[PDB]
């Protein structure tokens, strides 16, 4: 398997990446960071509630703690739709069984990715405006 598939049926995913058009909507914007796995949960829990595969449960940050995120600014933010952690993926987990990975992670740099979208944000880049 030197490249994709081909010599058959037109049937190759493509999708594209680097660049990016369509502005999001209700002003959306992603934080990726890392926290530091040693006090037994990042010093963070989340909270949001499991579904059924027909509706979503947007795992968040409920319970923040103070005892880490000193190496970058803060990189946790209170109700922030995070939705993996340095290795859980809340869309693809409930709500304990995600904090759970988490717990489990090792002791390390562990990457948060968190979506805040809607009302309630104030980081468009305001230290040096054109």
């Amino acid at each position: 398997m030197p490249d994709l598939n081909s010599s058959t049926d037109s049937a190759a995913s493509a999708s594209a990446a680097s660049d990016v058009s369509v502005e999001s909507t209700a002003e959306a914007t992603v934080c990726t960071v890392t926290l530091e796995k040693m006090s037994a949960g990042l010093g963070f829990s989340l909270e949001g509630g499991k579904g059924s595969l027909h509706g979503d449960k947007p795992l968040t940050i409920n319970r923040i703690f103070k005892g880490a995120a000193s190496e970058q600014s803060e990189t946790v933010q209170p109700g922030d739709e995070i939705l993996q952690l340095g290795g859980t993926a809340m869309q693809g987990l409930t709500r304990f069984e995600a904090w759970n990975i988490i717990k489990a992670l090792p002791d390390g740099p562990v990457t948060i990715v968190i979506r805040r979208k809607s009302l309630q944000s104030k980081e468009t880049t305001a230290a040096g405006d054109s």
